[PDB]
């Protein structure tokens, strides 16, 4: 029986991974069905081209899905939902994808944020929502068109559980057969906080200083380090453990380079942790 994957939101992230999956589904003989939920002009341009176009430095291709629509109920239940929209509050996003959720369904949010999976697990079984994060420089740049500014991508995902499940191994094999650099680590929480801390510090620092990161390194290293230590202290408080050489590990990656801020301030409120730099930064350019 065919494995069925839906992609909800076809911007850079959903469009790129949805395109790679659709290529594989086309090259195989109904072992895989790939559906896309897209809307408006994007939806209309895809239907007219008969597919989604992806351009990268080295590639230029048209991926044709099994099904593309603005209506999840037309898709029906699937095995995997890749949740890739930034457009809805979580209440609304869950309501809209429900027609695709059946018995076997596993949902992968690939969005930035500290706690997207937790949020989505509010109204769904824990077993249904996995955690994921991507490293990819991809943009919907025109109706029906995704542009990658670099070919490189990383896709991490997992249940969090101590031993990988059948549905997980199945997804991992299936993602890598589609040529995606998929990794299914057991410590998926670590990849998730690691991603969020980097983009939290980087987003807040370049947004307050109105400067690129390499100019932040040279002139604002104390401040940058204050942010690194703060976010690290926050996480070290709530997820109990949270590595070390972690501040340093994060720090060095910066050299080779709005609730990425609000979340942090409020989470420390709750874990009774003072974070002066984040608080100065959040408050004084919410202005």
């Amino acid at each position: 029986q065919p494995i069925k994957i839906a992609v909800f939101g076809l911007g850079g992230v959903g469009g790129y991974y949805g395109a790679m999956l659709a290529l594989r589904a086309a090259a195989t003989d109904g072992l895989l069905e790939v559906s896309w939920i897209a809307r408006g002009a994007h939806l209309e341009a895809i239907r007219a081209a008969g597919g989604l176009r992806v351009v990268t430095p080295s590639r230029d291709f048209l991926a044709r899905p099994t099904c593309v629509t603005d209506n999840p109920a037309e898709v029906g239940t699937v095995d995997y939902i890749l949740f890739c929209t930034k457009d809805y509050d979580m209440e609304r996003g869950v309501a809209e994808i429900r027609p695709m959720i059946g018995q076997n369904t596993k949902i992968l949010p690939l969005l930035n944020g500290a706690d997207i999976a937790e949020r989505m697990r509010t109204y769904l079984p824990d077993t249904v929502v996995w955690k994921g994060c991507v490293y990819i420089s991809a943009r919907k740049s025109a109706p029906g068109l995704i542009t990658l500014e670099a070919d490189r991508e990383l896709f991490y995902f997992g249940s969090g559980l101590p031993e990988q499940t059948d549905d997980e191994v199945r997804l991992a094999e299936l993602l890598t057969a589609a040529g995606i650099r998929a990794y299914n680590p057991t410590d998926i929480d670590w990849y998730i906080m690691k991603k969020f801390m980097m983009i939290s510090v980087t987003a807040t620092a370049t947004a307050y200083f109105d400067k690129p990161i390499g100019s932040i390194l040279t002139e604002h290293e104390p401040e940058l380090l204050s942010l690194l230590e703060e976010v690290a202290e926050l996480f070290r408080a709530k997820y109990g453990q949270v590595p070390d050489d972690v501040v340093q590990q994060l720090l060095d990656k910066q050299r080779k380079m709005e609730t990425l801020t609000g979340y942090v301030v409020r989470e420390a409120e709750a874990l009774r942790v003072d974070l002066p730099m984040y608080k100065r930064m959040y408050r004084e350019l919410v202005s």
